[PDB]
């Protein structure tokens, strides 16, 4: 039922489903190993991946927003940057789970 | 409230946007959404609603987007970019439009 933006992904309506194929287009998303795809927010180490999302206030707040008003549609686009905590212990693990899973399906069978 | 990683931050007008986020401004990796009213009250905006409606889940943050990792001299980055479509068929729309369009870059036009 839900807009895109507020889909919660699970093993009942995984990443796929829910955001489509992961691929190279502006329009994809590209992260995400299999695992991750078919499990969502079920996924094993899915905590340590959302401490990096943003609130609401936040994604408002750091985010370089635009409008694109079109004839065929219009969007709201977002880009920006979050800096990993160096001095945090689990810092190095971060760094591996994150590189497992960005442009991860460049290697799918 | 301060305590927080900045982008679990949740901006009130006991915390602001400045504050929690930074000056609005133009360059990239810069914020620049918000205009006086919505700086200095956060998510106590009266029509904070309106706008969280299009902020993405967890979920859908990493679903959606297209994520980059970049280590610089300044440390180590995740990098987002992606686009949120607007349901042009809601009866809403437009105002939904019109409250967007007022709060991006709306910085330009004060000190």
């Amino acid at each position: 039922k839900k807009p895109r933006q507020k889909r919660t992904a699970t093993k009942a309506y995984n990443v796929t489903q829910a955001f489509g194929r992961r691929g190279p287009e502006q329009t994809q998303g590209n992260f995400g190993d299999q695992e991750l795809i078919r499990q969502g927010t079920d996924y094993k180490h899915w905590p340590q991946i959302a401490q990096f999302a943003p609130s609401a206030s936040a994604f408002f707040g750091m985010s370089r927003i635009g409008m694109e008003v079109t004839p065929s549609g219009t969007w709201l686009t977002y880009t920006g940057a979050i800096k990993l905590d160096d001095k945090d212990p689990n810092f190095k693990d971060q760094v591996i789970l994150l590189n497992k899973h960005i442009d991860a399906y460049k290697t799918f069978p």
